[PDB]
């Protein structure tokens, strides 16, 4: 059972199969392929709602632009952070309105910025005066929101000038922004940009403008691996919510949650194409995705990855010292440096799981080696709910 | 003056214009652009002719695979050194024969050793007892190359253990390879390789192979830039060559030089879009191309780069600590941390020279940034050599 839409293919799940059935499935060329549950965005965005019910979510299309992704986000109410004209293309060809578009890219292409104007996307950040200088006369009208510290963020000591020059551009500012950003392992972190953020907004009042809208920006969790969960995240950010942003006051409070909400819905299957002995005594496997490929998330997101085995585990296997590499003919092509693995084969898989964010969107094909294949799947359930 | 040929568009260089010359009249939507002088490679095949008389080059596909380039090479009389199924199809779609490439990947996955088993590419490169037993089904008459140490390269101590599981296949070993690599400071390390590559000879006719072929690999500087220069290599490579392969012995030595042919060749030139001062004091420059697109090579080639200012130099002018910072939403996005330099301002342009290795080959579109737009040139004198 399948469906097509938005020049995709999604099979239907029936019985009680799940994702990690399929993906046994397709294992039972041998070319590394993911398989993404387009029912886990679904599933995402149901905890979002209940989580956080006050903040509308603009996913972040940097995190993962495959147009399924995105499809599937705009059919059950996202809105969209866009940094780029790419960006905004993509979505405005998906059927999405200019007013679920924010433009929060805080430093922006004068042309770009000509190309929001002329698609009717009025929604932009900005944290300079030279920004402030290219918006009068690019894009006169915009609504611009503010974005602070917690590259990026104008100070609490800087802001009043700025808000200052606004007003004598007769530029509206609109609102204020965020972002804490995934290393933090702390929510009070949050919470301490919410406070800053009512700062921002008083300042603002005492300039003239009358600010309506906080957006709290990106960094909660998509995956389990992650110690700090979303829920105890959130179970802060309302009281903060709350105190400073009362909902009385006419606040509209948005988000730009990416990794959340995309990164366990993909896992990466990749195959051993070679392999190496160093004295039954230590391994080297070579696998059909590398650090150029899915793997750029080891070092442009920091990302930890995990080899998991295919195969069911057997009584008493031994175990011995493993190392995982790329496919590419460069050296520094590493996966994994050392772990513990049973002896494999060359054409056995290997499973990457929370493989979402950050990988595909970043991939190149270097050395001529192309990109796996991606199999959308989706519950029965999610199928009827999107719709 | 132009001509077009393999799909590209090449401007002829007609006064004393320069490819230089050609980068300020474009300047004179402003998205960044390279100027690559084709006419800078032959100079670099002559340079190569002269240097390594006895060395035919193969060239390494993956440092820069623009189809401009890998056509110029074969119409210059290269071979090339390919590692993956896409860059076999690359090379034979341009009509260079099987005879000119080797495979020069040690760890390929099994359908594409019965690609290019299939399409007549008879040479590749091994380094592993499980790659023995894969080209024993997969490719049985291919000739192999031992590719040994100086994740890739077979000890001494276990070489001669190799080429016995390769006779006891009846599997054809032709020679050995070796790979020094750009980070070596010292000329002496390709001297001992080639010693050490003597010694496999002697081993593997022991064991019954006559070798008749030696593979020097890559490496070589193609940038000023660099300390040790090709020249300082090459003039104790040959007196090494020459002491233990002599030409009376029947062998063919080849090279599979990559960064060597087109590092000097390609000049970015980026514009600054946006600008922050942090206090006349310091200023933060925003350029239109970035670490995920031309300037992965500061994170997987180790590159140093240096940015180069496009407008001529004024008298007395005052010098500022800066930054330099790519265009995407991510806060690792830059590109140089600390430079002095006049105050600069939006629109103005940046130049990067010696940026044609590892550059565009491993770029990505990541935050829908798009790829520099390449514009190809050539001397008058060049052009007419290359026909
Ligand atoms: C990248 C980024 C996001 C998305 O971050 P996640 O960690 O994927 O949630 C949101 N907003 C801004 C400004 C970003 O730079
Ligand atoms: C990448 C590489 C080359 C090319 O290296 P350069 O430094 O660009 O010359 C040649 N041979 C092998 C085996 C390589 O891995």
């Amino acid at each position: 059972s399948s469906f097509t839409k938005d020049e995709f293919d999604c099979h239907i799940l029936d019985e009680g199969f799940t994702a990690k059935d399929i993906l046994d499935q397709k294992i039972n060329d041998k070319d590394a392929f993911y398989v993404a549950d387009l029912g886990d965005i679904l599933k995402k965005h149901l905890r979002w709602l209940k989580a956080l019910p006050r903040v509308t979510p603009f996913y972040a299309v940097k995190c993962n632009d495959s147009r399924a992704i995105v499809s599937t986000l705009a059919a059950i109410g996202t809105g969209f952070d866009c940094a780029s004209k790419t960006e905004i293309q993509l979505v405005q060809g998906l059927g999405v309105p200019a007013e679920r578009v924010i433009y929060a890219n805080p430093c922006k292409q004068v042309s770009q910025i000509k190309y929001a104007a002329s698609n009717g996307v009025q929604m932009m950040t900005f944290d300079s005066e030279i920004e402030l200088m290219k918006v009068a006369r690019a894009h006169p009208k915009a609504k611009l929101v503010l974005r602070i510290a917690t590259k990026f963020g104008a100070t609490l000591k800087t802001s009043r000038l700025l808000l200052e020059r606004a007003k004598e551009l007769n530029i509206d500012v609109i609102g204020v922004s965020f972002h804490v950003g995934s290393g933090c392992t702390d929510p009070d972190t949050f919470v301490q940009a919410v406070s800053d953020a009512r700062c921002v907004f008083d300042m603002a009042t005492e300039v003239g403008f009358s600010m309506h809208l906080l957006d709290i920006g990106g960094g909660f969790p998509g995956s389990e691996d992650t110690k700090l969960k979303f829920e105890e995240i959130t179970s802060v950010i309302n009281p903060a919510l709350d105190k400073y942003f009362p909902s009385d006051s006419g606040v509209r409070i948005i988000a730009e949650p990416g990794r959340y909400y995309v990164a366990s819905a993909f896992t990466l299957a990749v195959n051993i194409i070679a392999k190496k002995t160093v004295w039954e005594q230590t391994f080297m496997y070579y696998v059909n995705d590398g650090v150029y490929g899915s793997f750029n998330c080891i070092l442009y997101d920091h990302a930890h990855v995990k080899a998991l085995l295919q195969k069911r585990p057997k009584p008493d296997e031994k175990y011995y010292s493993s190392s995982i590499w790329g496919p590419t003919c460069d050296g520094l092509d590493r996966i994994v440096e050392r772990c513990n693995l049973p002896e494999m084969h060359v054409g056995d898989w290997m499973l990457f799981e929370n493989m979402g964010a950050y990988t595909v969107a970043a991939a190149s094909t270097f050395n001529g080696f192309q990109r796996p294949n991606i199999y959308y799947v989706m519950s029965r359930p999610m199928w009827q709910l999107m719709k």
